């Protein structure tokens, strides 16, 4: 005779999504801190990065993910691009090129808990 | 007696969408790079592109998926077409024509992990 | 005693909508494609076509569906019709008239997978 | 012992909501077609009709399903109405009076599948 | 050996929001219906009234549900008040003073199905 | 051999928000009555509440619920203020100054029945 | 024969999103409460501050938690920073520089019960 | 994609136990002592393993 | 990256029985009087004890 039930320990599942406009400009090099973790769940989703500045102008923008560089990932002006990913901890811009550039960061954060 | 129980390894479901407005113009045939695939899940979803440039003037747009143009698949400005799809990996945009269009493409992921 | 458990292979259930406005002017009977399917999935949802074009003077639109017109369905301008249908592969719309009418369509597209 | 597991055939419940306007006048007591099923499913859901018209001038709308004139749903200009049905097929709105009033229909189409 | 499996019969939950806005005058103590119900179900939901008349002039809105008013459930000019409630059938709203005020009714409905 | 099943009584999970904004004086200390509950469940949920009236000059709002004041909630005007909690009866504002301002109240309603 | 199951429990997931804008001084080292947790719940979230001020102009905002702040989480006018964590029971804002700046909180609160 | 399993009973590999993915395979014996699985591939797969023992004492 | 299991059974503990995570273990035995979980690492982990009785009386 079975005792107790091993049954499931179940589990919510968050899908979240931020949006934000920044004043991008050259920043040397230096990427600019705009999402960190500091949970022990592991995260996915999609991030997507639009430049709406002057065409020609505006600085280019490229995404930083766990340190490192997205390959080929820079947006010029009039643009978006988004990109999938899983196991994401840190997400970054580095901005570069003369002016400024009204730069829009969205994200979604997908996890279970 | 049984020991322990198969249960199950449910999973979540995601289904986010994206959105971005980008000045598009005669690129030469070169497909700009919008969405890639950097994970190893099965990914659906429908896929719009509307073309608000002035009529007759701006530049037509085609859409491309896994390296392949779609069949057919040009819009003209003034109008809109959406296309689902299975295993979606990457998407990018082809324009042709004399002049620059405000081109909305928009796009939902579907997957489950 | 059983072994291993037939349990189930668990479906997320896909609902997404889709709005676009086209200029539709006259076509000579030729349906212009809005939507079209390359799955192997079943489709249900739901159709709504809303002319928003001047009083009796823009062209009136037409719904066609797997090819075929949808008996009775044409919508005359300041009017919106909308219908449910199951097993959708291709939507698409025919403007017969005169002059250009702002046509706005949307549809609901629902499948498991 | 057990072969086999009777299990279930779990459905998605699809909820989905809609929403026009309309310029409506006299139509002599014929129905303008606004929703039709054509599907096997049934059908549950609530309908909303608001009369945004001039106070006092504009012509009263009054709801139809199946065939069937609702007892007593007429509505006034500056007045909305909803009513709560199930087994629903059709939807279709009677405009008696003088003049043009901006009326807003919506409704819910609730459904498994 | 068990034949056959007693399982269930999974409802779909409906969770539907509604919001309409009246100009609200001296109606003499009749109730103006807003919701009716139809159906066999039972409904919950919250009930929301908002009076953005001119402070101190426009006329006062009181609640009728099931046929008797909610006792004190009046909203003078720029207030707003929400009441949740089990085994909703019928939403009125009496109007009582002089002038006329832009009343916002909201209400939520949920059940099984 | 078992005859029947225990199962489940499965609950629909019931999440809605609610949103308004009122004229706010001085009311000597009289709570005006903002939401009320009228059902058996238990109810939890976040209140917020933002006051936007001219800085240093509008009167501040202080929370009350279940008829006891919140300890410290007390909002000066360009700021927010928001206060998750279980088993939430009733809600109250609370005005205290000089002049009028345009005080915010959301909040959100959380139970399963 | 099994008497009984043991079953579960199922626990309702809440999952809202909070919102607001205030205007931030310089408050001397002061936190200014934003949000605090008196329920027994465990409560995670993402936590998101954006400061729209004028660029090197507006003061500079701190996030607090849990009564201690975040390393290095200081945001500059012209820009937006986000942090997921868990058990989170307070959220507070310090602010510090010369003038005002128009700074906006956001934070989501995801639980089960 | 998945990685491929294979069976081991007794320290000797069944003939042809292979298991590619989207797959089950059963096999009933006598005398057995010891079940370990072997994967082979690239990437990682959820793999069920069940067995039943019968004895008596 | 959660902490491994070691069983114990009779106050000794079981050669090699040591379970990483994504993995189970099964071990059939005679003679059982005791049964206990040693844990070893950082985090925590949702490991799973199931466990046959058999006998006559």
């Amino acid at each position: 005779a079975q005792i107790g039930n091993c049954c499931t320990e179940q589990l919510c599942c968050v899908n979240d999504a931020v949006c934000c406009t920044i004043i991008l400009d050259d920043t040397g090099g230096t990427a600019l801190p705009i999402w960190d973790d500091a949970t022990t769940f592991v995260i996915n989703g999609t991030i997507m990065v639009e430049n709406n500045g002057t065409v020609g102008v505006g600085p280019t923008a490229a995404l930083t993910v766990n340190g490192t560089a997205v390959g080929g990932f820079v947006v010029a002006p009039g643009e978006c691009r988004s990109i999938t990913m899983n196991d994401i901890n840190s997400i970054a811009i580095v901005g570069a090129g003369t002016g400024t550039s009204s730069v829009k960061i969205s994200f979604s954060i997908n996890y279970k808990f």
